[PDB]
C-alpha cells in the first residue's frame, strides 16, 4: 500500500453514504463530504437545517468569492438549492494540496440531508457535462487535476460492515477508503480488471452478460443497459431496468426456493430476519455481471454475493436477530451499480485511460464457502450492440 495517508479516510454505511472530510475556506472550515460518482457538483449545506451541526460559513472566509449566481438542482425524490461560489478546498486525508474550487452554497433543500447521516455536502465526481446549471462549471476533480500534480484517476474501497452499526459505532469505525490521484495495493486481492467508460458524464459502462448462480438470465443484452449503465457510489442499491429486474427476481426466487419471502421483501421495503448467526447465505445465489472489456471481443466478470446484495438493517425490536433488507431494485433510469455492488470491490476510476477498474476488495463480506470475484477473460461478440441509443 503505497496511499498510507488516504487509506482508511472514508466512514458511512451503503443506506447513508460514504464521507470523506474535508475542509473549505480560510480559515479552514471543516465538513464532513458525501462521495459521490453519480454526480459533478460539490455543494454544501450553508445554512441551518434540522439534521446539520454545522455548515460553510461563507462570510467567516478571507478567500471566499461569489459567482453571483444561483443554482437550481431538483432531482428524483428531492432537489437543492443554491448560491455559487469559489474557495480554497483541501482534503486531510488526501493529497497534501489545496485548489480553488466552485462550491455551492446550499441555502434550501428537500429531502436532501439525511438524519444521523453525519455528512454535511456532497462531492460529485462525475463530469462536467452533468454538472449544474451546466458544463461550465468546473467539477472539483478537475480543478484538482487542473491545479496540481494529482493524477487523473481516483480509487474507491467501500467497506459494508456485514451487521447494523448503531450510531456511535458508525462514527467509530473505518467504511473504506478513497484514494485521490492512485491504485493503492493492499485494499484489493486477485487482479484488476478494466472495462471502458462509454462516455464520459455518468461513469458509464457496458454489461454484456447476467448470470444468477451460473445461469445465463438470457435476455437481449441491451436489455441490461437500457437506456444507461453507471456506477454510483450516491445510490444503496443494485438498481436494475424494469425488465431485468423483473426476470432477475423471478431467478432470485427460484434459486432460494427452500424458503419463501414475502412480496414486501422482494420490493425492497420490508426486512426480513433470522435468529442470530443463522442466516441462510447458502439458499441463496451469487450474482455475474459481465462488462465489455478493453480488448476486442473479450468481457471480464465481477461476482457478488448475498453479503452484498441483502442489506443488513436493525430488527424493529432492536433483538438478537440478524435482519437485512433486499438492496435490489427496479429503475426506470437505467442499471446502476450503487454502493451495496461497490462494497464487493476496489473500484478504479481510471479517468486518464477512460476505464474503470475492478479488482475484488479486501473489505468485502463473506462466508467460509464463497467469496466475490472478479475473473476473466471470456470471449464475447458484438459486445458494441449492447449499448443503449436513444
Ligand atoms: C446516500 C444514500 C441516500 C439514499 C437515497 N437513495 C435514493 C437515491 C436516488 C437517486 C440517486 C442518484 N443521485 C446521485 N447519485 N446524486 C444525486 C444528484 C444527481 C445529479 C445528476 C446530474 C443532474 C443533476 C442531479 C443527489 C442525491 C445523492 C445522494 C443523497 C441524496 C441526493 C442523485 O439524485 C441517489 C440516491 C438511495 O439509494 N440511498
Amino acid at each position: 500500500g503505497s496511499f498510507v495517508e488516504m487509506v482508511d479516510n472514508l466512514r458511512g454505511k451503503s443506506g447513508q453514504g460514504y464521507y470523506v472530510e474535508m475542509t473549505v475556506g480560510s480559515p479552514p472550515q471543516t465538513l464532513n463530504i458525501l462521495v459521490d460518482t453519480g454526480s459533478s457538483n460539490f455543494a454544501v449545506g450553508a445554512a441551518p437545517h434540522p439534521f446539520l451541526h454545522r455548515y460553510y460559513q461563507r462570510q467567516l472566509s478571507s478567500t471566499y468569492r461569489d459567482l453571483r449566481k444561483g443554482v437550481y438542482v431538483p432531482y428524483t425524490q428531492g432537489k437543492w438549492e443554491g448560491e455559487l461560489g469559489t474557495d480554497l478546498v483541501s482534503i486531510p486525508h488526501g493529497p497534501n494540496v489545496t485548489v480553488r474550487a466552485n462550491i455551492a452554497a446550499i441555502t434550501e433543500s428537500d429531502k436532501f440531508f439525511i438524519n444521523g447521516s453525519n455528512w454535511e455536502g456532497i462531492l460529485g465526481l462525475a463530469y462536467a457535462e452533468i454538472a449544474r446549471p451546466d458544463d461550465s462549471l468546473e467539477p472539483f476533480f478537475d480543478s484538482l487535476v487542473k491545479q496540481t500534480h494529482v493524477p487523473n484517476l481516483f480509487s474507491l474501497q467501500l467497506c459494508g460492515a456485514g451487521f447494523p452499526l448503531n450510531q456511535s459505532e458508525v462514527l467509530a469505525s473505518v467504511g473504506g477508503s478513497m484514494i485521490i490521484g492512485g491504485i493503492d495495493h493492499s485494499l484489493y486481492t486477485g487482479s484488476l480488471w478494466y472495462t471502458p467508460i462509454r462516455r464520459e458524464w455518468y461513469y458509464e459502462v457496458i454489461i454484456v452478460r447476467v448470470e444468477i448462480n451460473g445461469q445465463d438470465l438470457k435476455m437481449d443484452c441491451k436489455e441490461y443497459n437500457y437506456d444507461k449503465s453507471i456506477v454510483d457510489s450516491g445510490t444503496t442499491n443494485l438498481r436494475l431496468p424494469k425488465k431485468v429486474f423483473e426476470a432477475a427476481v423471478k431467478s432470485i426466487k427460484a434459486a432460494s426456493s427452500t424458503e419463501k419471502f414475502p412480496d414486501g421483501f422482494w420490493l425492497g421495503e420490508q426486512l426480513v430476519c433470522w435468529q442470530a448467526g443463522t442466516t441462510p447465505w447458502n439458499i441463496f445465489p451469487v450474482i455475474s455481471l459481465y462488462l465489455m472489456g478493453e480488448v476486442t471481443n473479450q468481457s471480464f466478470r465481477i461476482t457478488i454475493l448475498p453479503q452484498q446484495y441483502l442489506r443488513p438493517v436493525e430488527d424493529v425490536a432492536t433483538s438478537q436477530d440478524d435482519c437485512y433488507k433486499f438492496a435490489i431494485s427496479q429503475s426506470s433510469t437505467g442499471t446502476v451499480m450503487g454502493a451495496v455492488i461497490m462494497e464487493g470491490f476496489y473500484v478504479v476510476f481510471d479517468r486518464a485511460r477512460k476505464r474503470i477498474g475492478f479488482a475484488v476488495s479486501a473489505c468485502h463480506v463473506h462466508d467460509e464457502f464463497r467469496t466475490a470475484a472478479v475473473e476473466g477473460p471470456f470471449v464475447t461478440l458484438d459486445m458494441e450492440d449492447c449499448g443503449y441509443n436513444i
